[PDB]
């Protein structure tokens, strides 16, 4: 989404700009760009290349040409020795000068699909394979304001996060992830933003095999309770985490089976608006329903 998603992130590069992704575009890769057309812009470009060398010039995969005129477009193509491939224009071109815009290129299997400004643009069949491609150039009259990836390996940490829509029974929040293989122990707080306590700590320690929780109120820790049928979490196991807001507790159960309760003592359940994650986890992917 915004930016406990990305891994890596650039600021103002200067244009022109040649630089190297910092890992792999996979399928499910995510491209962010940001940033705005001057009002004299003709043309600009976003150039994912194989390589950055300017003689030969190197290949590149995929050209997104935004172009200005009478009837605004975006140029597509694949240069190939030196020389361009089939050109395929998408007119009525979501661009305009003295606009700011956001680019996100999410990268398939089989072809680019480009969005901008949060609205489908075009799609792109892959003519060279995306593995081959190393090097992000972006060239011509734009201004880039920050560039964003977000690699379908794991997320980043710490995870910090407000909750979309307020916390409320009914309300869910599905986390998703891989226990390191030498995992002590990690954990998943619901947090009162401005209180800054803790609703509801989730702290499953693997050296200890046993699944922690408990409440932070009052600037201290109340009482643990730990009991439980079963630890779910095991060093290295892909896991999904649900955790289900009712009236009366928390309903929290891994891998499609129920672990837990854990009955509602800051009970403001509105006033939960923030999801802190941390430990020795891979976090894969954090969905609040
Ligand atoms: O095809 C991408 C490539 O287009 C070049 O411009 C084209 C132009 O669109 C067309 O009208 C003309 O007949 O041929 C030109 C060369 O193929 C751009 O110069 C180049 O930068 C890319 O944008
Ligand atoms: O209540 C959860 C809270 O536990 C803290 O750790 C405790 C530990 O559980 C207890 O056995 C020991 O005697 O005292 C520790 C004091 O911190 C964690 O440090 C804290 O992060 C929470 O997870």
């Amino acid at each position: 989404l915004s930016l406990n998603n990305l891994q890596n992130i650039i600021y103002n590069p200067v244009i022109p700009f040649v630089g190297t992704i910092p890992d792999q575009l996979d399928p499910g890769t995510l491209i962010v760009i940001r940033g705005h057309v001057p009002s004299d812009a003709d043309r600009f470009q976003v150039d994912l290349q194989n390589g950055s060398s300017m003689k030969p010039r190197a290949d590149v995969a995929f050209h997104f040409n935004p172009r200005f005129k009478r009837a605004g477009c975006i140029v597509c193509n694949t240069l190939i020795n030196e020389k361009w491939g089939r050109e395929e224009i998408t007119y009525d071109t979501p661009f305009k000068r003295e606009k700011s815009f956001e680019i996100v290129i999410m990268v398939l299997k089989d072809k680019f699909q480009v969005a901008v400004n949060g609205k489908h643009t075009l799609l792109y069949g892959h003519r060279i394979g995306p593995e081959k491609i190393d090097t992000l150039g972006i060239y011509g009259k734009v201004n880039i304001h920050s560039i964003g990836f977000s690699f379908s390996s794991h997320m980043r940490l710490p995870f910090a996060a407000r909750l979309n829509t307020p916390m409320g029974p009914g309300r869910t929040v599905v986390v998703k992830g891989e226990v390191n293989a030498n995992a002590k122990s990690f954990n998943v707080d619901l947090l009162a933003g401005k209180s800054k306590d803790i609703a509801l700590h989730l702290n499953p320690r693997l050296n200890i095999k046993a699944f922690v929780r408990n409440s932070f109120l009052q600037e201290s820790w109340g009482e643990e309770e730990r009991n439980i049928t079963s630890f779910p979490f095991s060093p290295g196991m892909y896991f999904e985490m649900i955790i289900y807001c009712d009236v009366r507790e928390f309903k929290v159960a891994v891998n499609g089976v129920h672990s837990l309760e854990y009955k509602h003592r800051f009970k403001e359940l509105s006033s939960i608006d923030t999801l802190e994650i941390n430990g020795d986890i891979h976090l894969l992917e954090v969905r609040s329903w």
